[PDB]
């Protein structure tokens, strides 16, 4: 049987105090009857307001990135800072950061390891690009990405880890992975974890799908054996996020 | 005659709610006898707390970085998000971002132009490395950095620009520029602005020095003709920041 699902909102670099407040209010007013961990990853600027306003019991707040240590890193936010601020969840290695902001497999792995060491729950993102998919390299890409993360972790750290598989070609493009495509990738990742880390670890591991998840396509994706929830971008800034939460059963 | 000086605290990636609250309490209690714009550039996480707790009328809050536009930039903060949050000052192009986070002269220029277009007061950082300085390339390097910025601005926009000259070799190394070194660089920048933009513009431009500024060395730097204040790193997390403010009389 599947572990507890996660429905995670990646608001990315978006939102005003007014618009996010209206969203938070809708979330707060939503009854959710099944066990699902909901997560809202706001910009750093909005953490304070989100921490204050979001009261729904099934939701936790997350950051969208961090660096490992405090220090002379103008513009960046560190894990200790977030921890001191009461933020216990974090999205790391998002493909936008891998593409635009220099995050190699190793940089991601090191961030994930530091976050787990500090006690964070981490949604670690992996996934292939369009070119990688089209060139037939998906499997090696995703396995290499996760193996880099694993290299910096110990078996016990996996209880704090969540993997988000997001094919880059599905992010913001309207081109969602089919249920078959998502399952194929998730089953592959699960097989790797089971073999390298342990069957116990694989069984408890949540592998979330992301990339063009919406209220209409989520239910069918969630029916797949190795899909344990969703990392949602565009739809997470909308009321339909609640329909994605509802699809995780 | 000098324009209004600026004393800017670049807290970098540092601070706990408690430690920064204590610092803010000290700043709030400080009596400042002259016109000076004090600026506290906190991490994004701490903007809410700093905005609320700072009361001293001579202090404004600033961000330490941003990207131009909101959108699918996981982990980043945009100018409109900051503007919506009431943050109207920003530090851009800091050495650490140029060195660690891919900010080329052009990326910095575009950020500065976007910030000015959004209505921000911008502290735009320029400065040469140790190898550039020792090879006699200070002038071409520094002037090329400001020229990139100027390309993207119109004359009137300079009212919203503050230049921070921070030799990279002086950042966190304890090697403060001597008064002669600082003045030579600042005079070069001022002369370039006078030539390229306008004498009036150069006269009203604030050029701040940064790099190992502390309460003891601040005044001897402020005495220089073309030093209009400071961008302070390490010492801005300490009580002696008050002495740096006082040194701008």
């Amino acid at each position: 049987s599947k572990p507890q699902p996660i429905a995670a909102a990646n608001w990315k670099c978006n939102g005003s105090q007014q618009s996010l407040s209206e969203l938070i209010d809708l979330f707060n007013s939503t009854s959710i009857n099944h066990d699902v961990q909901c997560v809202v990853a706001s910009t750093f600027v909005h953490l304070a307001m989100t921490k204050e306003r979001l009261s729904h019991p099934k939701f936790v707040i997350a950051a969208q990135n961090a660096i490992a240590k405090s220090g002379a890193f103008t513009g960046e936010v560190s894990l200790p800072i977030l921890k001191d601020f009461g933020v216990n969840w974090i999205v790391l290695g998002h493909s936008e950061r891998r593409a635009y902001y220099g995050e190699t497999n190793e940089i991601v792995a090191d961030k994930v390891a530091a976050a787990v060491a500090s006690g964070f729950m981490v949604i670690a993102c992996i996934g292939e690009t369009l070119q990688e998919r089209e060139s037939g390299r998906t499997a090696v890409v995703v396995l290499t990405q996760i193996a880099a993360i694993a290299k910096k972790l110990k078996k016990a750290d996996w209880a704090k880890v969540v993997i988000a598989y997001e094919p880059v070609w599905a992010i913001g493009t309207g081109k969602v992975a089919t249920p078959q495509q998502a399952q194929e990738a998730h089953a592959l990742i699960s097989s790797w974890v089971s073999s390298k880390i342990g069957a116990d670890v694989a069984g408890e591991l949540r592998i979330l799908y992301g990339g063009s998840v919406n209220g209409k396509n989520a239910r069918t994706l969630y029916q797949q054996r190795d899909v344990n929830g969703f990392l949602v971008g565009g739809a997470s800034l909308k009321p339909e996020f609640v329909d994605i939460i509802k699809a995780t059963q």
